[PDB]
């Protein structure tokens, strides 16, 4: 079960101790850039990324709520990244064209659906996906409700990478706590996107908020 | 002559000495909130401010370079923020009203040209000003070629104040370093805010590099 | 077979005479607010909403053709409104937020479809809609050609209720008039949303008027 | 001291009888037609103008607080407006060709500033308007801070009405009341633009709240 | 296997002599009609189509790839275009309208998806288009990477159009060559819109050039 | 008095020779680029630069009315474009950088004025300009009404010139043509751009065309 924690959620004044302890800990590093359009608010940027990268050697996974992802590609590129998110509804048109500008910068494609968009949306690319993102709630800010309809997804999710062999792992995006465990592993979840609720929250001290989460993941 | 370090250029990975020898060192935290809209580019957010205000004591001043400022007040003002700046080009139809709601919250008024703004673009508002800023550079990045032409507006800016007997002051943002503070001193800047080619440049300790900077701005 | 006559249809030199009328023998109030952008023109509002709420006891169902329904939710409650009907072509991203909105001010929730969105759109939170809508012609205007190929929309949305054990109302709206009636009864409707050739047109006083479609709908 | 009483303030259960009594009593019919877009409000429309049609003889004003005024010209016309007013901040590149549109519909032509811009703005074809208007208030809502800076907005425009020998009206729109006849009379204007405030609000029954802004407007 | 040359590929030099070969001997001439803003790019107008007119008796197909088509119908109409070929990203919310529009100026119905635009899209309206067009790569130019994954949406096409008993015919845009001639053929496709790897750029004479590309179509 | 004729209104039948005589007669080639969305209409593109490109000696001018000029100047530059004309009125916040850009690319640097913007709107950098060119129309299309208004507009801009000690070419777009010739040198114009009234219209043959005109201007 692997572990990406949101950056959005973490305490700068600790950077550097947080983000060594992530690196040897966690699998990703979740970073949300977003546009203040597509979504309703603003959070990180290739600035961050950038910073992120001094220390970082696991991948810098940027889930882009923006309503133009063709502008960050290259710069997040320079900045470091290492996966690009891209939401299937700010793609139609260029969904093949920036998947290939992404490999061809040597990252890895991620994509993201929010809520009420299906998975069909991405039939006829998901094949290129390396991680698929479930938001669990609509997108933007951190402690929203938990939305179970998206179990469903989850699980539709599983399945078609069963019936179409394909390799995507598939993480959990919202509200992903104690609460949620249980039934987003049931539904077919590989990998949990972390933050205030789920860690951070837990303890000042990073190493304690770690332990506690892991153990809470155990059941 | 004041100083207001440009945050989207500091260290994260010193954040906390760095806030800290600002706040005891500096005048202003310059915050750049951008749009990806009214400017191409992404850089810090109210979340940004949030951390900051953890340790500061002198006023963060937010910079909105973005396409709709009246969505970021209220929330800007939770964070922590004590200057908002508008730019008069985003505020066309309801700066009164912005203005009113920045005061609300009990935080300063700042008001920001670009290149190509006049400054009689603020002619029916200028008075409500605490500080008035001068883009010596087109928005968005930092290291970008400085505009001379600007000294005029500096300098027409101070001839203003000076006329109608207000008391804003004059900011000067772009490319303020070794080669301009000369200039803009001469020209009426009253405040200096420093990046990465002014400051945090001249060496990897900030002690060192606000040494340097401060020597420089001797001459 | 209930009925909800489109205010943007009436008369207003007898505004309170056909609202009155209206309340006492209809079962809603179908009050269309437009945005000049998501439909080429402009109808009602809120101060409408607000006025009809003055003699008003049936519910105030407010269809909204807009960008941003975000921004009108509190403010329509406040006037009055009952019912806020959301076109799903506009809520991507944010309809569980905005559903929670409108029962967090204690409205029901309407669900509208254009006729080129097809049902599954709603899928993950079609269980969620007291009342949900088909047009059965492109948004904006009164007395446009009804759309034939939204009477297998009207159907498939009956049998996805009995199939799902829900409880949502089927209504129509788009030249609902003698021509159509049995059509749309046939295919499943629950309400008729009825305008200037349904009802309005039939007679210069709202009393007559109301009889000749009353017995027009007996077929 | 001609009046023009602002609709989206009437009484829409006594509709008949206070467009009636305007109709004889008041200069114009001053109807707001807002995009949602370029001022954050929705309030009268067409089919507004359209009603207030079926019993005026004066003129009927709308004020196009719209992004896209192209878009509705000849609707307008079509409604029964005697006035367009444009907003300058929504024309550049194409007022000339719209206020030949509007004398091709045989309508007169309306120019309306918000606070912050200046009257030079319409320099190049200040001479084809018939009226011209002050926002005294950021534009979208009733019941708003007065802005005492619009009076030198004012006296400008009556100076430069004399100084090119032109014949424009000078027209007041926002927060028209008790508190500001006397400034806004000395400084140049010609019309009022009544709202709640300043007419409605002073009595249930119409006449009476038109005898009591009559004997006010004395002063 | 009818042939639609992309005249944005053609010679202008040569303009005369290309249009009446392509005349006599193509199916349609595919004019493409670029926002700037639906696809990153700039080609073809009415102007342009207006010219070919001039010596047209094959239908002038335009491919509308521009966020507002309801804008250019009737101007297209006028400039001579036979075809209008919409995107059904771009009319959810006015196929009905904009088919009808097409109809009353006598010009024909094209329906064209990008890469990941599903059929079902069209559902409602399928049975209104003359013909519909696949792109096999994502639109805005000439020379990019074919997309295999549509020969599925190619197939999907035409047992959709048997089953329900259609009769448009299935046009390829994007990389139609020698490389993927078979393939298209194979998967469904009745026409192709040959560009500059399929036509032109076999010979800098067109005859010789229609001649090669006759001859690669063999196989 | 130098010619800049208007590639839009061309005989596209006679491509060749009319490049060839325009090139050997002319001073520029004006090509219009629109993007449907700061003008509402489509005519000219990169692709139409590079075509004439092969046969001309003379500098192409693109004028770019377009939202965003930043998207084209590489793509032009590498079509063959020699001048960049650029909108003020879409440059606010990148003037400087993109007049960089367009020097970077070793091409000469053009500012155009619609009717409704005032000269000042370039004061800071009216400097950086080879050509200032004045609409004497609003822009989008051929054979519009002039605007007399603009004259004072072309004298305003000589007399800058001179006061300031610059170097800049006065151009006029906009109905140039026998009933204009006159006014627009006495106003001060350098440059005309002519088109199908000034001169294509004059002959079909555009020897006989151009030879009408030259006399005309003679006057
Ligand atoms: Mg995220
Ligand atoms: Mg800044
Ligand atoms: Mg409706
Ligand atoms: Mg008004
Ligand atoms: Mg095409
Ligand atoms: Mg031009």
């Amino acid at each position: 079960m692997k572990i990406s924690p949101s950056l959005m959620c973490m305490d700068l004044l600790k950077f550097k101790e947080q983000i060594e302890f992530i690196d040897s800990h966690a699998d990703y590093f979740h970073i949300d850039i977003m546009d203040g359009h597509f979504v309703p608010n603003l959070t990180l940027s290739p600035f961050f990324v950038s910073q992120v990268k001094k220390l970082a050697t696991k991948p810098l996974d940027c889930h882009l709520m923006v309503t133009r992802p063709q502008d960050y590609i290259a710069q997040l590129a320079r900045a470091g990244a290492d996966f690009i998110t891209l939401h299937p509804e700010t793609i139609n048109g260029q969904a093949f064209r920036l998947i290939d500008e992404i490999r061809r910068h040597d990252m890895k494609v991620g994509l993201i659906l929010n809520p009420e968009t299906p998975v069909e949306a991405m039939k006829y690319y998901i094949h290129k996906a390396d991680k698929i993102t479930v938001m669990t709630v609509d997108p933007g800010f951190a402690g929203q409700p938990f939305i179970p309809e998206m179990l469903d997804k989850l699980a539709e999710l599983k399945a078609w990478r069963e019936r179409e062999g394909l390799e995507y792992e598939i993480e959990v995006d919202g509200s992903c706590n104690q609460a949620t465990y249980e039934k987003l592993m049931a539904a077919g979840a590989d990998v949990f996107i972390v933050g205030t609720s789920g860690l951070f929250n837990h303890a000042e001290n990073i190493d304690e908020a770690w332990r506690i989460m892991t153990a809470q993941i155990l059941a």
